[PDB]
């Protein structure tokens, strides 16, 4: 489909032990704020990696939490392209994705 988290966060995500999803957004100033996903219990982890995309082993913004409720808060700068990946360990659907600014 497209690609979105900035602006409007995903509703019902999803969570699959083998499907996935992923996204791709930018910013456009630099401002400091504090946002993660939830919803429900830790089923579906959230990812970031500024430039490209973050990996099962590759990450640059991770709480190291289970699931949902994993996210990070920091000051991220315009100019920077940021990728998005939600890996599941279950079909679980009912979270809210969001960019962190």
């Amino acid at each position: 489909g497209n690609v979105l988290k900035n602006n409007t966060p995903v509703s019902n995500l999803t969570g699959n032990k083998g499907s996935e999803v992923f996204y791709t957004f930018t910013v456009d100033r630099n401002a400091t704020a504090v946002v993660s996903i939830s919803g429900g219990s830790g089923d579906a982890d959230l990812y970031l990696k500024a430039g490209s995309k973050p990996t099962t082993s590759s990450w640059d913004c991770r709480p190291y939490r289970y699931g949902n409720n994993e996210s990070c808060s920091v000051s991220a700068a315009p100019g920077t392209t940021y990728h998005v990946m939600i890996k599941g360990y279950s079909n679980y659907s009912g979270v809210t994705l969001k960019l962190q600014y």
